[PDB]
């Protein structure tokens, strides 16, 4: 399937133990996609002071369309040193590895895979 319904645990930035997916745009997009497949991906909602507490390159989920079965359609966009790889809509948050942190909420998304 081209899209997969996922429920992403929303984590507080100060709880996150592993603050990015790796060291290159290509690696972080690869690792994000793997963690989204394996159910080991969390979402941090972006506000003032969040991104400097996480590791670049960043992986964002961004709205790809204006929401089947409650699931917002999203795609992945990476960022390194102020350059974005991908073009998409509003940021829903930044993806990180999930290693057992307790979430504050779930974000229902339909991920373009
Ligand atoms: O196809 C799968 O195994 C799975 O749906 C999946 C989820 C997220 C990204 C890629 C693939």
């Amino acid at each position: 399937k081209t899209h997969v319904q996922l429920s992403l645990p929303v984590l507080q930035v100060r709880d996150v133990l592993v603050r990015g997916f790796g060291d290159s745009v290509e690696e972080v997009l690869s690792e994000a996609r793997q963690h989204l497949k394996d159910g080991t991906c969390g979402l941090v909602e972006v506000e003032k002071g969040v991104l400097p507490q996480l590791e670049q390159p960043y992986v964002f989920i961004k709205r790809s369309d204006a929401a089947p079965h409650g699931h917002v359609m999203v795609e992945l966009v990476a960022e390194l040193e102020g350059i974005q790889y991908g073009r998409s809509g509003e940021t829903l948050g930044v993806l990180v590895p999930h290693v057992g942190e307790i979430p504050v909420a779930y974000r229902k998304v339909l991920l373009r895979k």
